[PDB]
């Protein structure tokens, strides 16, 4: 039914939708084999979704790497926006992790050493995400596994010098100082990432709370942070996991720690 260049799909095959986007499956038009997704506004949000998958091409279409979703293509238009996306068969790492429950120290590292070289990329084009979250982590079997950060709606780029302040991201996976309304920088996705890391480990977040507004508070009281790491933890993982989870961004671990930490070592 629908086209987008060189890319096609219908509208029956839906993958799936959130608040700001609708994605269905679809193909190249030439290489039938070729599958993608074809992300669309979702009318229901239309104003958002119109801005965020904006924001998301503006991003997307300067990264290329294999563990950050490829854009094929997109087509931007007054009352409608298309990103034309590579097909990611695994799904995302949240259901992936509701199904396994949690995973093992090895996979883990498999999946940190990815979103670690991903993040690299970011960092050096001084992007910040914004809304790491498993449910933004994508599995791709090319045949061995791939993951792939997704959904730069949220991101943008941040000079060296300077500090975000957007209230933006998911309460969950937000950094204390995002989510307590600060001036925030690149290390508030450390945070997230060490909390996705911390999920995979355990099957938990590691600071729970009824509310956005009761984890706010919980950060706003608590001055030090600890979480509690199971015993059987890896001393190396541990070790990332406390210096990823710290309340403070300064005393946070900063990106060429985590790119050489111990715990990603081959
Ligand atoms: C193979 O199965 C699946 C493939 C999927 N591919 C993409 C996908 C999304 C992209 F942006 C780009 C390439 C992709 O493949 N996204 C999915 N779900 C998205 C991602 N997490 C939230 C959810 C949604 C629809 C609310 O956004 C998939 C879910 C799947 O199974 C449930
Ligand atoms: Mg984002
Ligand atoms: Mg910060
Ligand atoms: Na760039």
């Amino acid at each position: 039914t629908e086209t987008v260049g060189k890319f096609e799909f219908s509208r029956k095959d839906l993958i799936g939708h959130g608040a700001f986007a609708v994605v269905f499956k679809g193909r190249h038009r030439e290489k039938h084999d070729l599958e993608v997704a074809v992300k669309c506004i979702n009318k229901k949000n239309l104003a958002k979704s119109q801005t965020l998958l904006g924001k998301e091409i503006k991003i997307l279409k300067e990264l290329k790497h294999e563990n950050i979703v490829a854009l094929y293509d997109f087509q931007e238009m007054a009352n409608s926006v298309y990103l034309v996306m590579e097909y990611c068969n695994g799904g995302d790492l949240a259901d992936y992790l509701h199904a396994m429950r949690t995973l093992s120290e090895d996979t883990i590292r498999l999946f940190l050493q990815q979103i670690a070289g991903a993040m690299r990329l970011l960092h050096s084009k001084g992007i910040i995400h914004r809304d790491l979250k498993p449910q933004n982590i994508l599995l791709s079997n090319p045949n061995s596994i791939r993951v792939k950060i997704a959904d730069f709606g949220f991101a943008r780029y941040l000079q060296s010098n300077m500090m975000a302040a957007t209230l933006c991201g998911s309460p969950m996976y937000m950094a204390p100082e995002v989510i307590m309304s600060q001036h925030y920088d690149g290390k508030a996705d450390l945070w997230s990432i060490g909390t996705i890391v911390y999920q995979c480990l355990t099957g938990k977040a590691p600071f729970q709370a009824s509310s956005p507004q009761d984890l706010r508070l919980f950060y706003e009281k608590n001055k030090t942070l600890v979480p509690t790491i199971p015993r059987e933890t890896s001393a190396p993982l541990r070790q990332l996991l406390l210096a990823l989870l710290q309340r403070n961004h300064k005393d946070r671990m900063d990106f060429d720690e985590f790119f050489h930490h111990p715990f990603l070592d081959a």
